[PDB]
């Protein structure tokens, strides 16, 4: 009956979870992840109100083992041979710490025609020369729906970087859905979007492997994810106990 | 004759490019250069839509040798004995790991009157103290404009570090130019300005010589340099072939 | 030739020695090392096997 | 009934490897266990048509710890004063990177009285001196059968080195039984065996103690093994579901 109270407030529990986080008053949320060819995986996480993103350079998508050996020289030498062909004196021909794929996850508080991309070369041009670069692609309509039964828990954009020639800079963006017509960032409000930059919230990982990340950053932290199968997850929330 | 259409759309290419780079929707791009006593440079590039800018502290400013010795435990120590005078225990008296100058270079693209820097001492702050600190110099006047063929390439901005006492934190930043009446920042287009913020790339090296810097650098991508015997480099292209 | 002698090894180098032999572990029973990698780059990626014209192809064995 | 064919081909299929490995064009295998006093334990394993074999120097028996110290200086020492009495300069009596003991175990594909080891001295030598070697024993007699279920499924040689003396380099070889009166080495297939030498796949590897070597080697590949306390191991397959 409609005395099952219990029943009620799981349902609006989740429903207001759903609901809160696509408020201006909650997270717009981007992950970067990074593939590489010995299976592990590196994750940059940004957490912000209003608007969100990540921005980084060539060097610092290379695959970095904490603690242990890097080839760290040889690979300067590397990145002088990236940087400008025969610029480098290094003793491989293929770099295993480049990442062989790329995907960015948005939250689904994201608005997708809001989704800016530069994609930039390894000295961080985003079309060949600066004088021919728009600053950003507009990739929206290249986000595919991640879903959980029935709900949107997450947009992504998968790429791979299978060829030599694939070496990347790389800086994403989007803004936290508003239907409303009140402009966050207009002057009543401008200043707490100046603050937001400031409190934005930053998290990054290298998992040893796709397990790890589904089974201890995906999964406990109520995230979405596209795995390398094709296959989703998160948590559908929306009028759901 | 006016039937050499390889003629003119050379000339069309080129210009394109040139006023593309000048449109609100092209770049705007800074580097700051940091010369070492070994003859080495640091370069640090930013390249972003509306404004863009650069801020290190005086640690990141010092030589660092990726995959090499560092001295990096008596350099802790120099860095104690810069921030208060025999605060440290260094076993130097002058660090060769300090710039002895630096060069500040912007795209053609900027608007000179808009460039700003803060050069502040080396616990980062601008004047003396906090209290008494306006916080940056509006230094356009001292930006000298890089020539090429008759074009303004690109505008510089130099000055040497040769005292003991030269040891500074560094920030500067400059606004695309804007000759419309169009405020790109004001409320229909403000969140695309805190978009390019995240949007904006990074890049940085250390080269082992400028004529490294010149050749696989400045050159390969079409970028302004002024060298040490103030010669220019970058490529005219403003109706030009 | 052995799984082990046609792995990557890098002349006068680092190369990841203990944890390859992990990694061999592994490899040789599902879950039966303790490697610090899902996947060797030292594995080869292919093979290519290139005979004389001497040869006669049909006593070629694998 | 008779009707059960999920039984009668279950019973074939088990009857057919039992009989394929014992056929002409089946395998037959040889392993060396050596047993050091650190509980570890080398394989080395051969698998090849008609004949097979393996044979070794005694420094490559001698324990050799992958990735981690191995006293390899001293060891070179110990090797000098094994060849010649009071020859080295080594810093301890006894190594304890020599094998205590050997395992020899063959298939049961093997014909028993083919089997042939030459048990040689630290320089090779198979008894005392070249000019009165004969340059292998045949050794069959001694050998045990490993059993299964009433099936013999290998064949075991064991034998203990517990003496400072015991050191050896060691081959042993079986020949693939064939209870036809036609020739595998003869001329008509006698290039196929000279071809059978190159086509022998060789396997090696420590394992950290006979626990491992039974769980991790021996059973999940249907492998014959005789354990330190007697027990049996390995598949029959002879007429059996």
């Amino acid at each position: 009956s409609n005395r099952d109270f219990a029943g009620r407030e799981q349902r609006l529990f989740n429903s207001e979870q759903y609901n809160y986080n696509n408020s201006l008053n909650g997270e717009v949320s981007v992950w970067v992840y990074a593939y590489y060819s010995d299976g592990s995986v590196l994750v940059i996480n940004k957490n912000s109100q209003y608007k969100v993103g990540i921005s980084e350079t060539f060097k610092a998508l290379k695959e970095y083992r904490e603690g242990q050996h890097n080839d760290s020289y040889d690979e300067y030498e590397v990145n002088q041979s990236i940087y400008y062909p025969n610029g480098g004196d290094a003793r491989k021909f293929h770099s295993n710490a480049k990442p062989r794929a790329i995907q960015i996850i948005f939250s689904p508080s994201v608005n997708v025609r809001t989704i800016k991309m530069a994609k930039g070369n390894a000295v961080s041009v985003p079309d060949e020369y600066l004088q021919r670069s728009h600053p950003w692609e507009a990739t929206g309509i290249k986000y595919r729906k991640i879903k959980r039964d029935g709900e949107i828990v997450g947009y992504s954009h998968y790429f791979e970087l299978p060829h030599e020639y694939n070496s990347i800079s790389l800086a994403v963006s989007g803004v936290h859905k508003n239907p409303s017509s009140y402009n966050v960032g207009c002057c009543h409000n401008v200043m707490d979007v100046f603050q937001s930059c400031d409190l934005a919230l930053r998290f990054c990982n290298r998992y040893w492997a796709e397990l790890e990340l589904v089974n201890h950053y995906i999964s406990p932290n109520a995230y979405p994810y596209l795995d390398i199968n094709n296959h989703s997850y998160g948590v559908a929330l929306s009028n759901r106990q």
